[PDB]
């Protein structure tokens, strides 16, 4: 509890140098499950630790993945409603950005403006800043496969392999173990689902379901969801890992 | 009472990661009675636990169901006045959305914008956020039977069977028991009124009245209220359940 | 005193789920006297417990009834000045609503917009929300006799017989006793003044004067005040009740 | 051909004192058929000389009568398209005028503003002034049966019996013969259809069809079209006249 | 050549009563080929006399039919570029009109506003009025099969069978011969293509191609083009007529 | 010289039906040289009859081809300055249109809005309408190879092979001779340069230079100019034709 009076409406700084809304949003991220994203050599594919709680839900729904453009997706974590509001405002802002650019969409300045809108609600006191994270990734030809992760603190870090959520530590160690630039996207995403559901603890956390969505060379550049054969294949691949 | 100074105007985060307005609105929902909604295979029909208190009321009035379009309804719970304000603003926004679309109304982006307006009043300090919930459901042909539940935290979750209100736990277990995709809407809605008024405790809660409203194939796609023969039929069906 | 820090500017929620401005406005209503309204089968007539305090007042003045349209009246309770401001803003809004509609005025969406303006000042912090209540009632032919009661919490409940003010409990029991749909308006309003001035306690409360105003079939659809013969007749009728 | 250079864009006056656009619009009116309107003692009913040309038309369509409000109609003559534009703009202006007034709609200032909009397009040079005429008539209780005829020159003349169109001379003589204030509306409108289709010359003009629409006491104040029994009855009544 | 100085910028009237822009636009319509539209009992189907001139054209292109909504089409004649501008502005205005209405689109006030925009450019002098015609037709269930023809003079006439273009006289006689309300749409549209390409003179006019597009019961309410089997079937049907 | 007083500022119509600005712009087009465009099966490639007059010019400059997007070009004819203004305004409008659309750019509604801006300056009198023509063509994968020709009269006609300029007659006959849909783009564009410089008369017209620019499959979808080897190859191919 660092801060007495500082952390009330902490747009005002404390002499540690820690804006306590950033700790709000980060701890809210580590309250939610661990979703990662990776920038392989001919695609950018995301993955979400989706949590099964009951039978009243809907499969295919409860989706923490969100299309932004034809090949731009949004792998959210944190709080879902503000992330969907960010998805809508980023939809209109990606409309403005493929206005601005002539070719297919160059994710750099796109994610810069999206992170600008993220950090713009972080120095006032009307409502809260966005206590959620999300990952933007685009695959192209004239500019290639790009991946950028907008933190809740507005400092958008790009990655060849990223990790947000609860168990970010083991996830980022295992991402820094893998060959994030070398192999093709398909084996690497099998390894992604494999190792992330190794990281899934089945006792402290409840039941789980695979959540993943393509974009790359074999999917004709479309931001496709992972199909049911490849979904069950990655499920069996993670089960081969978890049986050991 | 998690939060000392955090939960004053809790647009500012606390280091747990829990925006305390969301707990305001959720506990306000569990203070009100339990209303559910279900997405059957040829319709989307809602249901409200309506509470009888006195004879000064009006039957047909005290309606916690609200038409939004010709086949779009709003099954509210929480606080009624802000829910009716949301009904009016969603009426103009559904006007803007059936402006935007060419066919009959595609509830997805509709409920996205409605949940955006829900979460937009959740980071300021002029007045409160909406301490109420509501369910949007549309039945169509070119896009089908769609159901979406906008939480008070702005993360609109769609469902094949949903549940909000006080006794959400037993209600969502019984919804995850039923065949929410398999049987026709009529037997399923009989089972809905049946099991929800099983869940109605007559001692801790006061007297009750059935509240339900159609839209589906037999109702010519009109968002009709359940008629008095089908109302008394579902009453007798729930009484057949409650006699056991 | 539920709420420590919550109830300062309680647009922010407390984890009970009770927006404390609603308790401000409701307790302010139960501080003021008990005024009721009833929707009989060929009219909508209001009634106010008017309190005699001194001889410096003016009879015909101190009116807690307010015309809104030619057949739309406003039976206020709570605080009078904000209720008159609501009367003025509802005058311009009823102007906008009989702009919008072609026939005589359909009170439903009218009272919806009025209750929207009521609840719109309930989530900010510049000045207070409206700590007062009022009843809207319209009698027509193409749409009939309609009655709607806008609470201070913005959830406008319609009634066939309503009751607001201090002694709402005994008043609403006696309204749920009477035949609010069956007899003609004239005998029912005699019973209204009768039973409401039975409910008037002459010891704890000070002296009283009858306040009532017609609209119905015999008054040519005009929102007339109750005339002096019918006023003294209802006074004598309540005295016949109170002599027992 | 009075005017050499004057009548080019005759917003500029000629020293006769005749704005030649008024002669454009009047001669355009006398090019179209003769439609009259009459203000009887408990209604205001219009009538149009409708011209049958071929079988490709639609009966009930080709309507030169236009509803403006629930009891306000528009009996047009001249050019039909600008008259329908005047019908639309008068629809929004009647919306603004039943905004302004509290009771049912007082046609006087309504037709004043409509004639103001008529004459407002008569001193410029972008497009033409309205080369058409129309009759406004309202029947009420608090203000009664009112009839007003807006000329194309903007000087709205009210009438107890009016006449516009081609054979205005014989029509206005026969209107000044009849009892426009004395008898009930039904016999008078039978006499209207009678004498106007006496005035219809079947050789110089082509085939004809009766066009008439009620508003009055028997029609519950609704601006109804004349029903088929009363239509064929007035046809037979005019045939009884024309057989002589 | 009626009018010396009048017909220069003929927003100013001449004392005949004939706005010479209406003669511009009508003679421009009779310069273009004859396209008709008909309102059969379960659909509204259009037809265009398309003129084959060379092999450099594109079949399926040179389309004088234009979709406005999912079941609203635009059968143009006159000048094509201003008709496509009217198609675009009517696209945004139909967006505004299915904003305004709750059910499927009621063509009446739609075509009223479109004809208002037609006549609005007819009294100024910046550029020309629209020297082209078009036909709007909608098929529905709650409001049915509606057909409306907006003339270039802004007086939108609805029809059960219409005809615009060059040989309007023989076309409208043959439309007033046929059973425009009685038979099903399919045989009637075969008769439409039959008789209209009887009316096509192959000597004075050059080569022709069938142009027709459905909307009705068998086409699932979609404004479909006539398929190639039904196109060649109607070609052979017109050839069976023309062989006699 | 059809029209006495009509053709002064001919936004006003003449009773022939010929807006004389369209004849201004068309005769201005036939004053300039003949440029064609063709929609082959895997590309849309343009071609301009460029006229050599002196040595003071610049090769690569005097370009009557204009890039609009990465694969959208503009083959102009008529007057060059207004065509470059149309190129700039179409650049911003194509920015607005690839705002609006999600995939690569769908030329249909693009050219519709561009032709709307063309025809929008054709009914006023401040400055002239655009006395020039231009051809828009886009090659894609999700929507394909599209070609559209915006006339100066605003009626944008799409083509599989088009022709504008001076000798449009022989050019369009030879385009309707060729296989505009069958062969690959490369041989067809060789035939284009071949036959168009057959059509070039070297006596009445002065010296000429080849002007052509690709977009298609071999050019990686880039709107490339024809390279110097393929330029001189098409020159030699046209010389092989012209030697006969």
């Amino acid at each position: 509890s660092i801060g007495t009076g500082y952390d009330l409406s902490a747009s005002t700084f404390s002499p540690d140098g820690r804006v306590f809304q950033v700790e709000y949003a980060m701890k809210a991220v580590e309250n939610s499950s661990t979703a990662i994203g990776i920038r392989c050599k001919d695609g950018v594919v995301f993955g979400v630790e989706k949590l099964v709680l009951s039978k009243l839900y809907e499969e295919g729904s409860n989706k923490r993945l969100f299309n932004v453009d034809r090949h731009v997706g949004m792998a959210v974590a944190g709080l879902l409603a503000d992330a969907r509001s960010l998805a809508d405002i980023a939809r209109e802002e990606a409309s403005n950005f493929r206005s601005n650019f002539g070719y297919n969409i160059p994710l750099k300045h796109l994610a810069d403006r999206v992170a600008m809108y993220v950090h713009a609600y972080t120095l006032y006191s009307a409502v809260r800043p966005f206590g959620c994270s999300f990952m933007l990734g685009s695959y192209s030809v004239n500019d290639g496969a790009q991946l950028y992760m907008i933190d809740p603190s507005g400092v958008s870090y790009g990655y060849w392999g990223c990790a947000i959520g609860k168990a970010r530590q083991a996830a980022k160690t295992e991402i820094e173990k893998l060959q994030m630039k070398e192999m093709t996207c398909r084996d690497i995403v099998k390894e992604v689902a494999k190792i992330i559901y190794i990281v899934h603890d089945e006792v402290k956390d409840k039941a789980f379901e695979l959540e993943l969505s393509w974009v790359g060379e074999l999917t004709n550049g479309r931001h496709e969801i992972v199909p049911k054969d490849i979904r069950e294949e990655a499920e069996k691949y993670a089960k081969e890992s978890l049986k050991e």
